């Protein structure tokens, strides 16, 4: 029993964190094989013009107490790739994956190439992450672990004026309509990840919290008309299919749980909590719920 | 900016997790140097869990009865001893991945990271606090016994908890790494219940200071309070008494924000009286109590 916001074990990623210094800017790098990936803002910015002026010895890369020597550099979108002479012996089995809004991942927050914390979060529908980062956290990475394979999905680049964070996939493509420069940028109005709230309501049922259940069901269209009113993302037939295993396990049809959610949105919690929360939690995917309520290991 | 419940990076602990099997029972072990630490109840059978005589069950065991597995490698047990509720299995190989470590016993209100494991394989990491009633509100299933709680400070891993059991309310009980249980619990299947839990007041105050550091001030008020008046009110909401030690501990956060501890106590009293009124503090509609004053200074 119990339901916690759980992150993947970060060990396979800790062995990849390095410090990257260029000029006065120090941030984090991801050392995989003989390449160090880091935000290109380490170099009105014409990044082609800025990178051409830099030589390999301008980038000081530090892996623990060992300085790696840079033997090449190239840019791929908003990520700088520093070719190093040494392949990381701790390189795990990995993939670069781009995630969709609503998908969750673990973030290994780093400062000066040293991991300081690990937390679980979700890519918001507005493409920001509500992370916890300070100055020097740039280059910190988001990931998921599948068996023995680390799927890198995020690299931190900046903080928006509202305190939320913006970054790219490992190929340098930003999540969201953001650019890597000091300019007027704002996160769009956020919405609640509906499929994730439903997954969390199923997790509450699996943990013995049933007070919010009711005899009612709803059509997908009627639920979505309610979801639009409360700034909740539309629930698709794909989401309903994805919730299938949890619906079979608890005996509560997805549209039956949708009527519970509709009543919760119109009436509130009434002083009650669900899994120790007075708000509807949306940072657990259906897969996260199954994984935690079954104990899958890595 | 931002405030998350952050766990320590678990890598230094992952390289210590092993599987320990004794008969039909399989649980997790912590392999540090040439010793594997695990709950002693790994030696318990079916008609043993109610009233086990661990000394009697252990004397009947030999080293080869304990199967220890580190990844795909079976470690050879060359000795065994019991220290309180932990079994110490001497192995023939020192863990090359052993980090700099200490065994520390924590007090209620202290937080730590838990590396939840099944079959010696880490599955997740989360943050939690030792409740005032000595239980932890963890996320543990069958086979998670032997999973450990820890903090990392200056490259040193301080092991503070080892998971042993789940109480009937879904809360968890365990020991420090010397085998001493936290709370009035025993590693027996006899009727045991967690005491009434209370809110960790010093942690709620630390979290209110974290909210102020992050720009949220809506809950502040023009009032102050005496420590005694705060404790009389707080106890009525099942909040732990705030001691002068707690007030001293909150000193640095009080100096940083410019809000005296007793002025923040008056905001807390008012929040307990009024509730949040549809508002949130650091993305939460409840008062968070699993961040210590030290965690707040660390993260903010
Ligand atoms: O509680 C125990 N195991 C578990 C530990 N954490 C989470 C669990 C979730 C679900 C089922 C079992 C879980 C064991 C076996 C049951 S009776 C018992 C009595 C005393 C002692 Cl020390 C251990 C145990």
């Amino acid at each position: 029993s119990g339901f916690r916001k759980m992150a993947f074990p970060s060990g396979k990623v800790e062995g990849c964190m390095v410090q990257v210094t260029c000029g006065t800017t120090t941030l984090n790098g991801l050392w995989l094989d003989d390449v160090v990936y880091c935000p290109r803002h380490v170099i009105n910015p014409n990044y082609e013009d800025l990178l051409i002026r830099k030589s390999n010895h301008n980038f000081l890369v530090q892996a623990g107490n060992v300085q790696l020597r840079v033997i090449g550099h190239s840019m791929q979108n908003c990520v700088l790739k520093l070719k190093v002479d040494t392949a990381n012996p701790k390189t795990p089995k990995y993939k670069f994956v781009r995630i969709q809004p609503g998908q969750t991942f673990s973030v290994l927050a780093c400062y000066n190439g040293s991991p300081s914390g690990v937390y679980q979060c979700a890519m918001r529908p507005n493409f920001t992450i509500k992370g916890s980062f300070l100055n020097g956290s740039c280059g910190s990475v988001g990931f998921n672990i599948d068996y023995d394979c680390v799927s890198f999905c995020y690299m931190h680049h900046m903080e928006l004026p509202t305190g939320v964070h913006a970054g790219t996939d490992l190929e340098g493509n930003f999540y969201g309509p953001f650019v890597d420069r000091q300019t007027a940028q704002a996160a769009g109005t956020d919405t609640t990840i509906t499929v994730n709230v439903l997954a969390w309501l199923y997790a509450a049922v699996i943990n013995g919290d049933r007070w919010f259940l009711n005899r009612f069901t709803t059509t997908l269209n009627d639920f979505n008309l309610v979801a639009m009113k409360y700034n909740y993302e539309p629930l698709t037939q794909d989401h309903v299919d994805i919730l299938g295993p949890l619906s079979a396990q608890t005996g509560i049809a997805v549209l039956d749980m949708c009527a519970s959610l509709k009543e919760l949105l119109q009436n509130g919690m009434n002083g009650r909590t669900i899994l120790g929360s007075a708000l509807l939690e949306d940072e657990f995917t259906p897969f996260d719920v199954v994984r935690q309520c079954s104990g899958v290991t890595f």
